[PDB]
DNA sequence: GTAATTGC
DNA sequence: GTAATTGC
């Protein structure tokens, strides 16, 4: 389930986005966190940006 | 270092 | 090959 995410955007707006790609990281034994993909709507820049708890992988 | 991921 | 993303 890829819902729309609140980010911030490396432009510096707020912007409910879909990642493109979502995956956990997080060392051995350790809770992490979960990180997204995503791709800024107006200027095209890839970046990264960690996602709710709760998102499903 | 660490964990995975991938556009660059 | 690795910057950048969190958290310890």
């Amino acid at each position: 389930g890829k819902k729309p995410v609140k980010v911030k955007t490396p432009a510096g707006k707020e912007a409910e986005l879909v990642p493109e790609k979502v995956w956990a990281l997080a060392p051995k034994g350790r809770k992490g966190v979960k990180i997204g993909l995503f791709k800024d709507p107006e200027t095209g820049k890839y970046f990264r940006h960690k996602l709710p708890d709760d998102y499903p992988i």
